[PDB]
């Protein structure tokens, strides 16, 4: 876990983040998306649940991401909730949680779900 | 957004989270939840869009607590994604992920949904 | 369960669906909402397990809706996912899923995510 | 569409899904989990919203599964919401919402979420 979660980590999608795990579950790093309404590095923070595991079990973690830099905003924010599994081939599977800030009357479809799979190599 | 954020916020299930919402976007505080495999507080970390709005639209904001302090180890972590709505009545609507730490043959059933609402009112 | 399903639901939103639960978990009727695009009314399909249940649970079933009939096409599915709880005051707590015919481009936000409560009494 | 998506149909856990697409958008078949607590085939039941397509989109559908049958009973049901992309590979994409009956305090924890991708070839 934290040390193995360090470092670069690449998805299906062609995104890319880094991260620091910290040795008290902080996680923080940035994003850079491939896809959507984001257009170069956005800040992350998240947290992670170690003391994971005499059971080879992956370590429970999470992180936000709000899509506004410098460069863009697009009035919005994911959360990716998910594991990290090491070894050989380690990787982070997750789903996530698109919310765009809307009016009231649309609230109802403000969020977007899906699935993301990070690889320590592209993809 | 931010100033109307920060402060503390109590949804359906009893819960309790306060937190401040800094100038450029960061969430920070401890949630303290109702049910679950969880005892006392746990630390939050998040983000939020503001920049966000001449047509009374919500803030999309995040956060995620890994269920983990010094009297539980849930193995776990849950990640918020939703709306801050201002006004009279302010909430944030939202729905959340908690995904557990699995072996890889129960990765399938490792995450659940479901939606809390916050109200600064109990509740 | 079955018996007490069959009749007419309204959610919070102003939709409104007539259902039949049959014998052996078959779930038909139709579907009428108040939001989206959508107009008029439109078949709808499920079912339910029933055979529920000695500690009062709530009875788990699902159904689907194709958002196309002779007035709009709208080129997506919706799927309710909950359960069924009976008395004084029955309810369907769900929770559903919206998917949009997409291209392989845009498949990444073609699902957006909710949760829908309905009563026999509207709301 | 339709005639596209009758046949059989395996996913990433080696479950399989048989299929007959009615022209009016009725779905019908049995599905067989590899996991669970699923043991044979239950009825599946759906709907397809085709008249999908002048720009390669893929076609919206959903389906439900109640997991009882005359060997199990495990008190949940499935409901799956994606879309069909025909062609040389030709693939249903999906997220899936499993709920279990339950008691009304953990009705919070009633919902599973993720997904899976079915191709004609297994896998
Ligand atoms: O990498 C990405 N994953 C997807 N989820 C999201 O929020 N934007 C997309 N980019
Ligand atoms: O307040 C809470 N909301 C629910 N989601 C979660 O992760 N635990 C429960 N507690
Ligand atoms: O009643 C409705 N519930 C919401 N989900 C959906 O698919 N359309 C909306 N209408
Ligand atoms: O094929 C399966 N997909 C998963 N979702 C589900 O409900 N059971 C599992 N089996």
């Amino acid at each position: 876990a934290e040390a193995g979660i360090t470092g670069t980590w690449y998805n299906q999608l062609g995104s890319t983040f880094i991260v620091t795990a910290g040795a008290d579950g902080a996680l923080t790093g940035t994003y850079e998306s491939a896809v959507g309404n984001a257009e170069s590095r956005y800040v992350l923070t998240g947290r992670y649940d170690s003391a994971p595991a005499t059971d080879g079990s992956g370590t429970a973690l999470g992180w936000t991401v709000a899509w506004k830099n410098n460069y863009r905003n697009a009035h919005s924010a994911t959360t990716w909730s998910g594991q990290y599994v090491g070894g050989a081939e380690a990787r982070i599977n997750t789903q996530w949680l698109l919310t765009s800030g809307t009016t009231e009357a649309n609230a109802w479809k403000s969020t977007l779900v899906g699935h993301d799979t990070f690889t320590k190599v592209k993809p």
